[PDB]
């Protein structure tokens, strides 16, 4: 897979390599622009205007000595207290775009909720605009029309604009995808005092390693036709080793750092890049948070969620309070859809693995993901007893819906792959397994005597044994399903009567005069009149039946089957007895 992709690049496959990071084409909105004035600029230096798409985003124009030609685009997102704390200062968060990345907007803003997400927390993000391929870098030369200092403007001139003009601390966390990836950590390596976090979202963490260089060429090479002689020179130079991630990982020492990789070709390739330099660092002994894991989102909403991941960690490098922190964490993908009712409450972790797929905790209960099932929101006691039991850990497997009401409107239950679970006010949350759930459902579930399960399925006589407020379901030793209600099961129950019969065989039939259910070794007879009462198989069955069993001359038992002397047996009737003494079948009325 590593090597069938660096192989395709090799035999001069390039066409589409990096269309997965193209976004769309979307202009920012129109605004108030203003014209800061800020003092102590270097020469050449100064920002242009200031255009306030809204009070929060304001998108800077900034005149740059080091790139001189035209003006450079960055976007702010000012921080919640903005304007409520006009004197106070904050932290920087650099969210560098990816090869792609268009003169019209960043890519974040345009692909993201990035906006939506840091509206609550007290950080200057900074969004550059522009510089398709240009890994952010100081080219060793101009080419295909563009001259690339981006490494200068951002560490040089930004960074003081934003110090001096824009109420920054010198506080940072540089992060970014794809080539802003790579930049993160290259830029972090050359000026280790400017950043507290480091931050590389599929990014190309390894340069130099044999068969990148070939790689980061093809990059260059689709994404607008650039050529990286021109930006690190010779494929062996001292500007490659200069800006390898792997190589340099020793220098970061002391800094929050955080690798994703994952969610094809130039996927692959940042696996194996992020995956050496944790690697390094793990040798270097520089700590590094890595996220190799698998989602159900991809490219753009799945870059979103990796920042949101690592926000934490970049509050915590940047010392920012609680109170400055605001909602951490944010639904995505399925479940995000399924939790937009707003029934969930404020969520209090993000998307985490479990078996299946995907588990998210929330003010009023989990939500709960598998690409097979989807997404749906659980609450209250029904979600408690699942948790109990390990959510889609356990043999119920993902809920097939959200919690659901009866037609009683005293009863709720939620459904899941291999079961469900039925709750009252009076009976609790319990699971029933899909197959007893069946044998319930034949008796029509809560609506029949049987009611609600009052306990949980547990071992009975190599068997399961559940209790309802009815009867009881079982799961025979020959694995099926039969339940048993009012007066046969309060029978079947009592001691030493299974012993005598074993597990049914049927579920109760409603019979002219009563009812009857068939076992392995017998029968219980039950009337009005007579009672619930065992008849077991064999003479006294077979006479009592070539006389119509209950229906004929002797009606219903009216005792058990009950042994006598050596052999003896006996069992009443209604109008009779019939015995099998000294093994003969004394039919007495």
């Amino acid at each position: 897979s590593s090597d069938a992709v660096i192989g395709s690049i090799a035999q001069g496959v390039t066409d589409g390599l990096t269309d997965y990071l193209k976004p769309r084409v979307e202009e920012l909105p129109a605004g108030e622009v203003t014209y800061p004035e800020i003092a102590g600029l270097p020469d050449g230096v100064r920002v242009i205007s200031a255009e306030w798409a809204t009070s929060k985003h304001v998108i800077l124009t900034i005149q740059s000595a080091a790139m001189p030609e035209r003006p450079i685009k960055v976007q702010l997102l000012l921080p919640r207290d903005w304007y409520s704390s006009p004197n106070r200062e904050f932290p920087e968060i650099w969210a560098l775009d990816g090869l792609r990345a268009i003169e019209e907007q960043s890519g974040w803003t345009i692909e993201t909720n990035i906006e939506q997400y840091y509206a609550d927390k007290n950080a200057i993000v900074v969004l550059p605009v522009g510089g398709e391929s240009s890994f952010y870098s100081d080219w060793e030369g101009p080419n295909n029309g563009k001259n690339y200092q981006w490494e200068t403007f951002l560490t040089q001139e930004l960074a003081p604009i934003l110090d001096k003009g824009f109420r920054s601390n010198t506080d940072r966390a540089i992060t970014g995808i794809s080539m802003g990836g790579t930049a993160a950590v290259n830029i972090a390596t050359h000026h280790p005092d400017m950043f507290k976090f480091v931050g590389s979202f599929s990014g190309y963490l390894d340069t130099t390693s044999a068969g990148m260089p070939i790689a980061i060429s093809a990059a260059l090479a689709d994404a607008g036709g650039y050529d990286a002689n021109a930006m690190w020179g010779p494929v062996g130079s001292e500007r490659w080793q200069e800006n390898d991630p792997k190589s340099n990982v020793d220098k970061l020492k002391g800094k929050t750092i955080y690798v994703s990789s994952g969610n094809v070709g130039l996927e692959v390739i940042s696996r194996m890049t992020s995956q050496t330099f944790v690697d390094r660092a793990s040798q270097a002994g520089v700590e590094v948070v890595a996220s190799f894991r698998p989602s159900g989102v991809h490219s753009w909403e799945y870059w979103q969620f990796e920042m949101t991941q690592a926000f934490p960690h970049i509050a915590n490098a940047l010392g920012m309070s609680t109170e400055d922190r605001g909602v951490e964490c944010a639904p995505v993908g399925a479940i995000a859809d399924a939790v937009a009712d707003g029934a969930m409450g404020t969520c209090l972790t993000n998307e985490y693995d479990v078996t299946g797929g995907k588990a998210q905790d929330f003010a009023n209960g989990r939500a709960y993901w598998s690409a097979n099932t989807g997404a749906f929101g659980l609450v209250g006691r029904i979600n408690a007893r699942y948790s109990e039991l390990g959510g889609p850990a356990s043999w119920l497997g993902y809920p097939t819906s959200s919690e659901l009401k009866t037609p009683d409107g005293r009863g709720r239950f939620v459904t899941f792959e291999h079961g469900s679970i039925y709750w009252t006010a009076t009976t609790g949350p319990w699971e029933i397994p899909g197959d007893m759930l069946a044998a319930w459902g034949t008796q029509d579930y809560e609506k029949g005597s049987l009611g609600y399960p009052t306990g949980a399925a547990v071992e009975y006589n190599g068997g399961l044994r559940q209790q309802f407020e009815g009867g009881y379901v079982f799961r025979t030793s020959n694995n099926q399903s039969y339940w048993v209600r009012g007066e046969i099961s309060k029978k079947y129950a009592e001691d030493g009567i299974f012993a005598q019969l074993g597990f049914p065989t049927g579920n109760e039939k409603l019979i002219n005069g009563g009812a009857f259910q068939e076992f392995e070794k017998g029968n219980i007879y039950w009337s009005a009149s007579t009672g619930a009462h065992v008849i077991l198989h064999g003479d006294i069955f077979d006479a009592w039946g070539a006389k119509g069993w209950e229906q004929g001359e002797y009606g219903f038992p009216t005792s058990d089957q009950t042994a006598i002397t050596a052999g003896g047996q006996t069992i009443d009737f209604q109008n009779g007895t019939i015995r099998q003494v000294n093994g003969r079948i004394e039919e007495s009325r």
